[PDB]
């Protein structure tokens, strides 16, 4: 059986260690490899996967993983396994990541965004082979979030015998570029912006799929999507267009799923950059912006206008931060009590796909500039392709750049320090460039404190300290819609983002009308 998924845009690559995007691991990491540890489809449960059971220190600096046997890894035209998983790969995983002296580290540019972003350098002081089928993680200090950290899919293990080979061979860039994995599919063919075909790996240690052949419909137009969907050309699409959702709830061939996003979209001010550096610029920036106006006429209602980086959904959320009030008026008292009496002209990128967070990036802009303008600041919307606009952006090259986030393990952590800490500033996620101390001062022992309680309490300060300082224009935390057709069955909506397909049947017939 085949299924067709109509997917938003192209992959970056093939190695989820090198990117941040949905869009490129719902055709790497999800697909083709696996993790130590793995959540429970539709929750942040986490489950054995490649390590069956795991021990920790009581003082929480040492995770040792018992791995699992037996399991194969896949092949291809320049690769063919004479071992099965075992520590090395987890090895070779983590060090080419951490390692400048790895021969890996600097492979495909090395841009290893999540580790760095996360500081997962500083925290890993070492990896170690305790036998064949045994890893020890060794800490700097205890991290709450660590074993959720080693379910993401920056953690996913590549194969060391592999690595071996094509670096013997002076081709190690197939390592990136031909993946392979210990996982359910396997990649056959990718043309590029057109379609990917997955089949499914026979070796494979788990539940075989369902189904034995998976194509993606590189699709970046959601009208495109939808009237494929209508013709069941594919059975599954992500980010509809919001005002179709109205007659989606009506349309019998599918069955729309919908849920509150783990997520968040919002507006990052690369604050090396003037004027951006003025705090009071930056509130000013922030109230000459009706969010209530973007619900509406972006996401079609389908959304809440945002006052904090994490929804309202996510433990730790601090009810009792202050909005920034719409008010264009003050906002220009504010510029000109900042010496710009005439304000001032500044670019605002926005993504030409359509993002779980944010649906028409684009339309949202010229929203922005349309408010900014009342207050005497021209925008300037700049785009670039999806992968170029990213890279471009961690290049700090934006002046301010619309942006966003899926949750990637139920954790608070992995939005307030993976999106706006130091690390995360020099090397990461972090585009608004924002280093600061009193925040820092908050999330780093956040991640080191055991107690539940005391963790909420240092979260929902730093949200205060971040609502005080402006990093970024907040705009919402959007409704997840994901219509499929009828006739799949298995298909279970993800919390943090992803696509499966790993689970997923489909009918032995089929609606035609
Ligand atoms: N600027 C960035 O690196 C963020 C891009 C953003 N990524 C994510 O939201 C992560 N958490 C991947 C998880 C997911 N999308 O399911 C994106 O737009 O994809
Ligand atoms: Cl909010």
């Amino acid at each position: 059986k085949t299924l067709v998924y109509c997917s938003e845009g192209s992959p970056e690559g093939f190695n989820p260690q090198l990117f941040t995007s949905g869009t490129t691991y719902d055709a790497s990491s999800v697909p083709i490899y696996n993790r130590l540890v793995e959540f429970k489809i539709g929750t942040t449960e986490i489950e054995p996967s490649l390590a069956e059971r795991w021990e920790v220190s009581e003082d929480g600096k040492t995770y040792t993983f018992y791995l699992r046997k037996g399991v194969k890894w896949q092949d291809n035209k320049d690769f063919k396994p004479t071992r099965d998983f075992n520590a090395d790969d987890v090895i070779y995983s983590f060090m080419r990541q951490k390692d400048d002296k790895n021969p890996y580290h600097k492979v495909s540019g090395g841009s290893y965004e999540y580790f760095q972003g996360m500081g997962m350098g500083d925290l890993i002081t070492n990896v170690v082979k305790v036998d064949d089928n045994t890893v020890r993680f060794e800490l700097t200090r205890p991290e709450s979030p660590f074993l959720a950290d080693l379910a993401m899919d920056f953690a996913s293990i590549l194969s060391a015998e592999y690595a071996d080979n094509m670096l013997k061979a002076g081709t190690p860039e197939k390592v990136d570029l031909n993946p392979i994995g210990t996982g359910p599919f396997q990649l056959q063919q990718y043309q590029k912006d057109s379609r990917i075909l997955y089949k499914a790996f026979p070796g494979f240690w788990g539940t075989k799929p369902k189904i034995d052949r998976l194509v993606f419909s590189i699709t970046p137009d959601a009208s495109v999507r939808y009237a494929k969907l209508q013709k069941n050309e594919c059975q599954i699409m992500p980010y509809p267009n919001p005002a179709d959702i109205a007659r989606m709830k009506e349309d019998k061939t599918i069955n729309l799923m919908e849920q509150p996003g783990l997520n968040v979209g919002y507006l990052s001010f690369n604050i090396e950059k003037k004027p951006l550096d003025n705090l009071k610029v930056r509130q000013a920036l922030t109230m000459a912006v009706n969010k209530d106006a973007i619900i509406d006429a972006v996401y079609q209602g389908a959304g809440q206008a945002a006052k904090n980086l994490i929804p309202p959904t996510m433990w730790g959320y601090n009810d009792d931060v202050k909005d920034y009030a719409y008010d264009p008026a003050k906002a220009k008292e504010l510029l000109k009590e900042a010496g710009l009496p005439d304000g001032f002209s500044i670019d605002l990128w926005a993504m030409p796909v359509q993002r779980p967070y944010n649906p028409n990036a684009r339309r949202m802009a010229e929203m922005i500039q349309s408010d900014w303008a009342k207050i005497g600041v021209k925008a300037k919307i700049v785009t670039y392709e999806w992968g170029e606009y990213l890279k471009r952006a961690k290049d700090g090259e934006h002046e301010t750049v619309m942006m966003g986030w899926t949750g990637d393990n139920g954790d608070p952590d992995n939005f307030f320090a993976t999106l706006f800490s130091c690390d995360a500033a020099k090397q990461g996620s972090n585009y608004s460039k924002w280093c600061y101390k009193p925040f820092e001062d908050l999330i780093q022992p956040a991640r080191a404190e055991a107690d539940h309680d005391k963790r909420v309490a240092l979260y929902k300060q730093a949200q205060v300290v971040m609502n005080e300082q402006a990093p970024a224009l907040i705009i919402a935390h959007s409704t997840v819609y994901e219509p499929v057709r009828k006739e799949v069955k298995g298909y279970v909506v993800d919390p943090l983002g992803k696509h499966h397909f790993d689970n997923v049947s489909l009918d032995a017939g089929e609606n035609l009308y």
